[PDB]
């Protein structure tokens, strides 16, 4: 399947997500990077969103709570081009029973090949890339072509 | 947490999904039950929906290909109250690598307690119930309250 | 592989299962549906079973505790035709470490295409279908034919 | 919870299972160790058992095909005390989609602390141990007590 | 792919691992089997290691804490031949969020076909096999040959 | 637990990994970014590394085949501080059965908070950041302290 060269916009649509024991960490990261982040459009799952607004006076579009459908809302937005950078701080050691599934989100982000930070150090590289504030070129694999060939083969 | 009651409408919004080797089975099921399904609003992932339009001339709202984000569109729509019945025929023996993930959709259908058929016989019971064509009462567990309080104790 | 038309009995063999935080919910559901349920034969995992007997004076065959083998006993019973309706209320948000695996049970129920309720609203549709108290027709996929063709190919 | 001691019998009840690409390996292992295995009671999933009967003239109790419920029959029998050794040769590289799930069987073997060989070399150590042909002592953790008390605090 | 006959050493390199609620159990097992275990070289994840040294005066090489990379250190050691017996007592009912993943470790042990105990009764058979203190023969599947044929096919 | 600061070096130790159907993509990416990658120390799983040596004459340290233990070698090296950037191009649609597990590597990269690219566009942001070629500060959560205290309360 084909690899296409696609141009991406200067102003980004950034989804901000954190597992519960990473919420204060995300808050702090956002707080040191306010100047750059305030040039882009920002979204968050419900509770992280409230925290940002409440502790920073930040302007963010709030989706539903991650475990109550907010994770699928943001995944759908990725697939519709309405989010194009994912920042997801997650708990690799003691995650809550309800803490949002990292897999499905990173998967749909990989399908659409968008920038993803799943470590805080990755987010620091992302936010300081010249590509953050500029137009840039990305390679989109033609997964639709691949998928349909396979489906037709099975179905006949 | 509290359990509270919601009355659901007579006319349903029904999501139809099939794993690749179950596509023809779901087509045969829809074809045999058209009189009843034609009273309702029908939705489907990309390829299953085209197949229904082509083979049956059925008026179905087509979403993206399931593996390319249609699954998450449908999950988002369940959480938003835009879908209130899920019919998903799946492959329990030989699923393809890309076959739509059953767990995440049944998870979100269960959070919002909507009727779900993940076997063909379950589907025959659903469509024959008098509640298919009438309003009925569902119990909605107050997951937002519990969740909010747990998140609080962690972030605190 | 072939799809066979198979007739199923008027009197059902119903397995009743609940994750810990759904046990009181299952109790209440059973309590509003006693009249219909008392026409069929009923089974439960060990602790749910005891609860039903203790809080309702219900007659139910008790298997082992779900996490100590009761889940496999009921799956085996499905595969031997000794259970033919599954009612499983489960915890989509805060499940216990030991709470019975939903996947394996829904899988073997799909192999044998029996009616399954994994939401309480699904159970209300099931119990009110005319098929609940009548003989009905079901489609059994010939999974055995499919499996053996595949196995022989690998083994030579 | 309490740990208590159970004496196990000299004559074992042994479940033999192999993933499709390991079927010939298990046949060669059984064939090389017949003198010892012939002293014990032998059980197998559907296709592995037929193969042993055909190729070696071995008296093996055949269960259902593993992917069609034989795995759960065997898990139920472990929990019931009807199987007390599990020999399972599995494919760690290229398993088929239907290949029997390793986790659920080792889970239940561990709950009931029975000897388990999930590598061929482990099997050579098991069958050569003097405990293969004698009675021995096993520690059984009182999982029912702990479980019961946890379920109680939740339902309460 | 080929099955090769490979000779293994009399003196073993044993990795000792326990989930948190099995740590005291592993301690006790080691304490009844000190005489045999002291003939071989012993390794453990960080915290289990400390416990053994602290409660038994045992000489063991300590890797990092299992959840902080110790599990991958031991898996790498298996793949490099530096560990050739795995003893892993694990929690089948109430595992901690951080408790070491059993799957990846048993998988790499199966790739390299080494003796594995994942039940305490299995460990008692292992430690009493004459093969424990002797040279023995093992069958190594040529997984490398298989893998490369597959990779070349995809990549072209 | 405490969050503390570590300064990372100008010269990076970079692990390069690709699922089989992404091997050619990673080769094209490395080829386009050679000027920058040649300033750093490069590591790769077995087959990806040979391909880079063959096609680009690149000096890469080759580890074992990913599915035969190279993945765990790399995870061990991350935990040991021997790798401080992970570039992993993976197949979100049609992964092979043996394709390297994404979760375990991103888990350990997150424990030790190193920069991670699991999409090609993330990789273009990483390599263009001024932090690629300078020293930078990372936050290391004190996971060993928390873990140690939790293990203690359990064993106690
Ligand atoms: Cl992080
Ligand atoms: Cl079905
Ligand atoms: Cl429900
Ligand atoms: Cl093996
Ligand atoms: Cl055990
Ligand atoms: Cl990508």
């Amino acid at each position: 399947p084909r690899r296409y060269k696609i141009f991406m916009d200067k102003k980004k649509r950034i989804a901000l997500i954190a597992h519960d024991r990473r919420k204060r960490d995300l808050l702090e990261w956002v707080s040191f990077n306010l100047g750059t982040l305030s040039k882009h459009e920002l979204y968050a799952t419900g509770t992280t969103g409230a925290l940002l607004q409440e502790k920073l006076g930040l302007k963010v579009h709030r989706l539903k709570s991650g475990p109550l459908g907010g994770d699928q809302q943001i995944g759908a937005m990725i697939a519709e081009g309405k989010i194009d950078v994912l920042i997801f701080f997650w708990d690799p050691l003691e995650p809550q029973a309800h803490d949002v599934d990292v897999k499905a989100l990173i998967r749909i982000a990989t399908v659409y090949n968008i920038p993803v930070a799943i470590t805080r150090s990755t987010a620091d590289f992302l936010i300081s890339s010249p590509l953050m504030n500029d137009v840039y070129e990305k390679i989109q694999i033609d997964y639709e072509e691949e998928l349909e060939r396979r489906i037709r083969k099975v179905v006949e």
